[PDB]
């Protein structure tokens, strides 16, 4: 059994060797990283079953990044095996202030009437607390009587009563009791706050990743369309139109432009631990099924990530609730499940690659019967599209063991993983970008290939490639799928079923 | 294109004697005028006959051998080939000559009269004596309440009870009518054990291989011994190619359908007997059951008699016909047939064009009001998963054309049975495979040299369907085969391609 | 029982005159033997006869008033009602007299003949003139090119010139055939401007309320406004409850095909004429459309004319006639007719038996083979839900019956459009209401006192089911209604109930 | 909107007052339990979705019991709304006994080997652990060599790599560094232990409960048919053959007896605490999906128990993770969702039960789309599956605001629950056995009224009840559905779509 959906993994000091010393001991950060130690630990990470790490541009330096992505290429050389190369953009953010007198957080009480200050470089007080606003933006305009500003991953909420022009302030009222500390995240849910639709930090992340040579960039906040495209202009800028872009969905905006956004990007990336906070906690599953459905529709990948297995950052067992939640993303129909802090940061990192395979090829199994996702709604118009169909009939009606197709660009490998098929999907391809950025498709194990110099040439090396990658033995029943003739550009209309020999 | 298969029965009523045509008096004088019967002929397959049928009930082997080599032909005026079918006597029952030379009797309903059961002797006004095939002796096996009904069903005897010192039948005239000399007989409901292949039967079968033909319709098949000892005749001659139809005309043939289309490779429904051998309600049952049961074991069904009758004597059929012809094209019939409207008609090159345009009007229907249903079918295996693709794709998209490369003809046979919104062009590579097709629905079969590889039998494909005007620059066609094409294997590989 | 209904044209082949039969000598002289005829009728009502049509084309006043008396009294006979169904004369073109008082004339295909549009003169060999009803000029109405057919379409004349100085077509002969007098004429694709609704139909129709009629078929429709016109003579007299079939019979009748559903109750599909007005291979696909949509509007279709035209002169129809009975009933039609096979033949009683006879076998095949789909209406209200209903639960279990309580009739016609595998029992307060459902499929009406409550409906429904002999003890009856059923609500209730 | 999703919440000191004494007051446990301080608390657990409390008997005397009892008693009183009374055994249990020497507990490191001892009635040492097996039985002969000891809710293990004939002792090898300590409960994953029925108190246990009135018994650890009908013996010979048998299904052994347990049961309770400890981490979900539609299939009642909302047993707010599990519980088909230490024991009990309710009512409105259960999938060839399809087809077809039945035994309640109508379901019945009997059906609001005289007397009542209750009003659509005449036992076989006047 191949495991199906893919793995997402952030990778971080979790995996690093500095001075043979391991995140936590003490002097670990005044050491050089070990290039090849570390590189053997991220080598696990890929045999376990991370098919894509990502690097998380919200922490560390740019050099911190590119060491990490040097361990990463060094690794996939150590374990014989490619993966996918996705960067994270920091984004948009909202801070709490310091606090003067060097107090480290206060204790509010509900009904306690406090302020919030719009004015930028001003510490908090415990009356009054100071916003660390990306850009230094000055917020007061955007934030109507009504909102809600909420601190520290929700926990603390403070109703906007009233707006003193004045001094630019914000009448709160404290909601709910709890602790407001320095340097906490804020987030003011159904605003617009006008950041930019590409900020300067984030032009130079991505310039600097696409430079280094990415396949993937999620892109954090995404809030319109204008937001992809101002990051695809760059791609295209650059020389770099094979990167994919993923939109992450964290707020109610990203959800009201969902369809808008899905046309501009290559997939979506559901943020749930952000989205939890801007939207009511009751809706995040609601938002979670509806955009995998939608995405699926429209033949591009989704990414379930944030709070998947949490737990084992610090103990090497996750919950119940965690395995559920895991297991009902594949049912849900996610291409790709994703690892954060467990992986970058946590105590366990290959112990929390190995159980999310464990989840997610164990929920692929039930795929078939309790499945969400319906290929028969599909409007096929393209012949492309029609044949698509047909590879899903036969893996419907016989057991297929493997669909393999021949794609120069991959668009076949993803018509074919749209459809979910009962079969792995070998992707043969002729260049490293089009293998890597198949990686986070649905049940696509993209492989290099020789070129067929016919037909029968091509069914040949089909048949062959699936037999030495260890796929398929004598007896198996398999789909062959390609454009014909084989040299030119010609769409994929030819499908075989073969016996294998 | 005309997807439903035209058979058409061969006469006298195309053939030209000297400079006479068929019912001019001193006609039967003259001789046949063999290139004069060729052009007309010729008229019937450009109309859209696609097999002659050689039906020897009728005439002798020098009569049968001459009109075969009249087709053959009209085949080269025409330019286009047709299968050869040959229909045999098979099992009859005659009502026998009468004493004093007497030609016929009338009766009145409610007179007791008796039908003997002894053979070569003479019937009497009061005592019908039976010309029985083999001159079996059929009295054991009538009971008292069976019928027998003389004159394609017209009058019916009861028997009422048997006299076994004269082995007769006592029977009640059931209705007013005539007893002639020379006239059918039927014993619906009976078994009278008429050899599996009687002697006559086995003796026509062997005259028309040695001529050449591509199928046999064997009449009044009872169980699948009739179908398996035709076979046998085929295979020791070297016509292993011979398709076999079994003619169901009665209730036994029926209570055996499941063995009889398993050992044959199609039936042909003869309404004509079976409406005398069944209750006459039943026929449209019937017909509708063994088509559908024909269709799903993938083998051929001609539907045949009393289609467009009128048509014999006057020059344009009733509403009836033309809502049997149509109605047996949504049954899902490969092919419908012509007997006498053909054979010995005043109208025979209308009655084929007729038919023609019932047909292609119906296929037009077949997508929304068609009876067979190709979901149906098992779905768990590579054959009915490609055939199953090649119908959703033609579904799907527009597709003119399916193309098919075929050794045997089985992806073209398998194809057919799926009832593709398309024309099948099946190309093969000798003339036996090419006239066995003609009878399949849809199937356009056509000759061509064996293909060297899977690239050179996709260019050929495209390359034949455009020569034959069935496509042009910019259409999409399926091309379906078994690959390799030299090697005899299951359908295994489709391809969609727009015609460049 | 018989779900297909039978309309059966009465005429003088049922009718006794003095102890004379119809076709004997001085039988016109004879006073009608009303009880004598009226125990013929009661025969065909017991053979499955629903309804009697009465042919306003044939005949006086007088001839059909004693005809619709007569039936009054086969009715008591046979214990059994019956619906009376006027079918009006319309317009008409025939072929005019000829001079020097000749019958008829033989002509050959290519020879040039004209056609007369002037009104009162009589016909030569060379000039043909028509008598048009109203005596309407119809030289404007028709261009070179159109077809005029004489005799039902037998003979073919095409337009090949017109003269205005003689107002006169100048027409070729397309094949060989007669012109005799007073011969049908038909000019299809023109719209001659025949009154919507004629004086003599007017009269016709106002006569057969006054007798006391349940349906009237409309001769010749064209547009809807040819069925308003009849309608408000229906509602204008008091007979709002009188019933009214279009005939389909020609190209702008079929144009206007939706417009003409929506004014109507119900389309009798009038094959003869249809024939000869459209291209003879499209009357099926013309059959089979009409079929669906007037079932689709909830309404009443008639397949009418030609149906066992043979059995007018022979005991037996044809193997293409039981056909095309066959194929009416699985193409989804709610009645079948007979015209001269019941009026003029030889074996009215005969004919009406085998119909019921082919029609009861057909409804077995319905299931599996009927074209009719009532999954495909839309179900979004609860009149749609319930039949939906009832129609599942006769599809899941085994449902001898579905038993309705209806004051106006909608139970049991939402009932009869889904098309059950059961009869439905339709019990009525009112003989009007009663003998209006006779046409609708499946429909047994019968009737009853209203109910005093919902268990009181409950049990009436299963004690009249029993009481006819319908179902017996330990089988499964639906029992649906719009409670409360005196009032006139939307259908709303069902009951699964297994009697006692 | 009503919530169709049932949640059964566990009784105990969270809601309880003790002489005034909150719990987590010094002096709590001495006092006695006050009966009217106590019920105002539940009567809000009542009013904010809680429609079945869960009582354990272990804890405190039958006395106390009784008072637990007469307190929720008075709650429906307070709240205006009646629950169902839930019973849960103790059932068979292996814990680990005393030590030697009063010793509470010793810690291991991994690779250690100790033993454990299966003679009854003797002390633990640090080396040979013994075992308190319910029945008193020996299990030397049903626990293999390479089966696993787990102790203390599955946090250490323990591998019997050999076994000792002479003393009846598994030799153990310590699996991970962990404490046993006395009186901790033991499973053998994967062995099938004959254990009793039930627990030695739970006959006394159970008879106490029905002579003070519950409707429901939750059992402990079933195995086979025969545990279930233990109970429902001692149920019939005291006259309350109206309690309704759950099976509680813990291990691998039930799941494999799954269909014999289910046909002689009224349902099950899915008790994933225990099932996470018996059965692989990554299959409980799998078998949660599995259980719910075969119970479902047999139109029995399905309970989602154990970890649903865990972290809100500290905290104000419940996890990602925690939310996505209880709304996936809902789409699998759950009649049910169960509380138990949220609710029992947890800082936030009534916070427990509402953050439940708001999932489950917002995941109820995706059961259309996204649900897993498949009513077409049934069986229809009788007049009750006839009758039941109808009813779901009219509220798929139309806007049906309200079923309602008029039922004496709650078959047409139950048979229409099944089909899971996109509508509530109004159970009028005439006893208050068969209306608290209801209370964990899907969908289902049971109601008590007066025996019908007629069918349209039925007819009339069925509307006015649904009036009055305040379901629907003048104008919306209601489907009544019976088995006329409704004074009998008769199988449901009426139908009636009715516009409210």
């Amino acid at each position: 059994m191949n495991k199906r959906v893919k793995i997402v993994a952030t990778l971080g000091p979790a995996v690093e060797i500095r001075g043979g010393k391991k995140f936590g001991e003490d002097g670990y950060w005044g050491e050089k990283l070990d290039v090849e130690a570390s590189a053997k630990n991220i080598a696990k990470l890929i045999e376990a079953g991370a098919n894509t790490f990502r690097f998380n541009f919200s922490h560390g330096d740019h050099q911190e990044q590119g060491e990490r992505m040097a361990t990463v290429k060094l690794a996939e050389k150590i374990a014989g095996k490619k993966v996918g190369f996705l960067l994270d953009t920091k984004g948009p953010e909202i801070r709490t202030e310091l606090f003067e007198g060097e107090a480290k957080e206060y204790s509010y009480k509900t009904g306690e009437k406090i302020r919030v200050a719009t004015k930028q470089g001003i510490k908090s007080t415990r009356e009054v607390i100071a916003l660390n606003v990306a850009g230094a933006l000055d917020i007061y305009d955007d934030v109507e009587v009504g909102r809600q500003v909420l601190v520290d991953d929700g926990k603390l909420g403070l109703r906007v009563v009233a707006k003193d022009d004045a001094t630019r302030e914000f009448e709160v009222e404290v909601e709910n009791d709890g602790i407001i500390a320095k340097q906490k995240g804020v987030n003011i849910p159904n605003t617009k706050i006008p950041f930019p639709a590409l900020a300067e930090r984030d032009n130079d992340d991505i310039r600097f990743g696409l430079e280094q040579g990415i396949n993937f960039i999620a892109i954090s906040f995404v809030r319109t369309a204008k937001d992809v495209n101002e990051v695809r202009a760059i791609c295209e800028e650059t020389g770099n139109g094979h990167v994919q872009l993923f939109a992450k969905i964290e707020n109610q905006q990203g959800i009201d432009n969902l369809d808008e956004i899905i046309e501009a990007a290559d997939g979506i990336m559901i943020a749930r631990g952000d989205m939890g906070i801007e939207v009511p906690f009751e809706m995040v599953p609601v938002y979670q099924k509806m955009i995998i459905k939608k995405v699926n529709a429209a033949g591009k990948v989704v990414i379930t990530a944030t709070n998947m297995l949490e737990t084992m950052t610090e103990k090497p067992r996750a919950t119940r609730s965690e395995v559920s939640d895991v297991f009902n993303a594949v049912i849900d129909g996610t291409d790709a499940t994703m690892l954060s802090g467990e992986s970058a940061n946590g105590k366990y990192p290959l112990e929390s690659v190995t159980t999310m395979a464990t989840i997610d090829k164990n929920a692929q199994a039930l795929l078939n019967e309790y499945g969400r996702l319906d290929s028969d709604s599909f409007e096929r118009n393209s012949k492309t599209e029609v044949m698509a169909s047909a590879v899903k009939d036969a893996t419907s009606s016989m057991d297929i063991k493997l669909v393999v197709t021949l794609t120069k660009t991959g668009h076949t490998a993803r018509l074919i993983s749209k459809y979910r098929p009962n079969a792995d999907i070998l992707a043969l391809t002729f260049d490293e970008l089009t293998e890597r950025g198949l990686m986070l498709n649905w049940g696509v194990i993209p492989m290099l290939t020789d070129a067929p110099s016919s037909t029968d040439d091509m069914f040949e090396i089909a048949e062959r490639k699936a037999v030495e990658a260890g796929l398929v033995e004598s007896g198996d029943d398999i789909v062959i799928v390609a454009g014909v003739p084989v040299g030119e550009a010609v769409r994929t209309n030819t499908m075989r079923i073969r016996t294998v020999r």
